[PDB]
């Protein structure tokens, strides 16, 4: 019986960055209106999480409690919310779906900016603070989500209900890199039948990129990394050529367009490097080849390349969460896991426990890691 | 009775860079296999022309004869020429259309691939040499039709068939700036009725886009440019509100995100200003907004953003010659301006002679100058 009270749980804090994370009881407080408070079972950590925690972020705000891919439990809701209920099973997401705002009725992007002026600072719209504490001192939200704990509460336009049958260590996945690859390919780019495509990067995003090339019927599936154990990695996801960088005495642009008689007709770039974003870019075909941006970069880094590259046809874009709305089409993607229709186990590839998130950081420089899941009751 | 006979002629060569055009007899050679001999009648400046006169052409193809905006009458053909003939009114085209090639079999673009390894270089397909020479000393081709010339030899596949009718005084300005103008707008960005759009530089090229953009029915046309005189000729080809950066202490992008709440649907920059294309990406509405690349930056200029515009929803793109086929869609543009559809009469600001070829170049420094048409008699 925890309706209406706060609950003492389990969480990771982020006290500094670039610092190991510290286990705490951390209180958390019940959700207001317009909020969802979640029993986290499983989370996966994910390299964005990384990119705040490792201080890049000059938009850091500490201490917070970071983690925003993860499956779980509605315990309670809070005033006027229907559309979930205690007992569903959810997935929340760092993308909102409100269906009310500019961006939302647009119908132009899958953008929402109902709680972002709350989120993206850390705490909750409804009054404006922090339904985080520890030892009496409040704690930063991360990216509206804050799954690295056994309890979070999110704004309930974030919160996708689920098929009740889908294994929650497994959908975890679904709220961000696996969506984001493939809905470069189907949403952003629309990659047709026949097409030829390169993957810049073969770590999760870039796979579920190959997965939506293969499953799209794009032919030729061209993987560039410098690690070439990714390849063997990155077969069963659909890239079947692979070139290494350092194999070659001309740029990795030019090698595609010989490799291609001219060039793929999309590129992805799915690394957050600037540079390789430029070569991505330019390994496009003349008259038509599109790169998509994928990877997320460091601030203050800037992509440049000499505007004939556009002029000659190349398009250059990029994608966020690959333009999927994520409460109307996560359920969708978790029906077509369970029809196998989509993979995701396969990127699955260590599972620890919430205590041992530590040893997770550190197996995000393990080339063989993709996606460790975490056990939140331990 | 000239055909198969060497012409002589009068011609404006250049013969060094940022020297004075020298007004010369030339002779012109009989085509070849696949080549067209045209009496040109009116011919006009563009930018494009003084950009290689003043060696922001990296290439230095010197003594050359520059001109690619022009209009005339066929005096011969040579072997194979079957879709022109003697007597035909035509248009010369620097973007060929030859329908055969990997480019024009894709249905993908505009661009041709056919001729280019020999217009690139100043010389002819057939026997990889020039047709113009004076006093024995040959001269270079420039962009593959050379129109600052009583006569020229181009490619078939150049040569726009054009209705008989149409006064080639006028008409000269379908083979460059209005039609890039136009296309950027129906052909690379498609611009939707209801649209908000943004237009860099107007001269024009950018008024050229303004019409296109009224046309296609856009609500807000938003000038800009540092003389604020310009804008009253602007009104006259659509643009409905102005902003000079020169006024304003803030980068012209976010100024002009003020002004429109969110940025623009589209934006085309026309002046070929690196810095300004930037501008012109980060004016566009997050979550959908598109900017075309209209003009033509100096070599080894880089474009340069931040990835996170491209990740959050704007897509960069560019144009050539306006998406526009030549020899399919040049005559049809010819036929629009006769039945009224479309300016080109409005652009021509002023009238002189071939002779008087180096005090028009002196034109494209007024602001008051548009377009400067040339009839080649004398
Ligand atoms: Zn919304
Ligand atoms: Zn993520
Ligand atoms: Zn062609
Ligand atoms: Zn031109």
């Amino acid at each position: 019986a925890t309706q209406g009270q706060v609950i003492t749980c389990k969480a990771a804090v982020a006290y500094e960055p670039n610092k190991p994370l510290v286990i705490e009881d951390v209180q958390v407080a019940p959700p207001q209106a317009g909020e969802v408070r979640i029993k986290i079972l499983y989370t996966a950590l994910c390299h964005t999480d990384a990119y705040t925690w490792s201080g890049k972020d000059p938009e850091g705000l500490f201490p917070c409690i970071l983690g925003h891919e993860a499956a779980g439990i509605v315990e309670s809701v809070g005033e006027g919310v229907t559309e979930v209920q205690a007992g569903d099973h959810v997935i929340p997401c760092y993308q909102a779906e409100c269906r009310e705002c500019k961006f939302c009725k647009s119908g132009k992007t899958n953008l929402c900016g109902k709680v972002r002026s709350a989120t993206g600072v850390g705490i909750m719209m409804n009054d404006r603070k922090s339904r985080f504490s520890v030892n009496g001192k409040p704690i930063y939200h991360f990216m509206g989500t804050s799954t690295f704990s056994q309890y979070t509460v999110v704004h309930d336009v974030s919160v996708a209900k689920i098929d009740p049958t889908a294994p929650l260590d497994k959908v975890c996945l679904l709220g961000c890199g696996v969506p984001t690859g493939l809905g470069a390919v189907w949403n952003t780019a629309k990659v047709e039948p026949g097409s030829n495509v390169a993957i810049f990067g073969l770590g999760t995003v870039g796979l579920a990129v190959a997965e939506g090339a293969k499953t799209a019927g794009a032919s030729r599936i061209i993987g560039i990394d410098i690690d070439s154990k990714k390849y063997e990695t990155a077969k069963k996801f659909g890239v079947n050529e692979f070139v290494n960088p350092k194999d070659h005495d001309k740029p990795i642009q030019e090698v595609i367009v010989d490799l291609t008689d001219g060039g793929v007709d999309y590129s992805f770039e799915c690394i957050g490097n600037v540079s390789v974003m430029r070569a991505a870019l330019e390994c496009c075909h003349k008259g038509w080849g599109t790169s998509v941006i994928v990877g997320v970069a460091a601030s203050g880094q800037e992509i440049s390349t000499r505007p004939f590259q556009l002029v000659t046809g190349r398009v250059w874009k990029g994608t966020a969460f690959g333009g999927f709305k994520s409460r109307t089409q996560v359920p969708w993607l978790v029906e077509k896991y369970m029809n196998k229709e989509i993979k995701v186990d396969e990127y699955i590839t260590h599972n620890l426990t919430l205590g041992e998130i530590n040893k997770a950081f550190d197996l995000l420089h393990e080339g063989t890691c993709l996606r460790c899941v975490l056990d939140t009751s331990k």
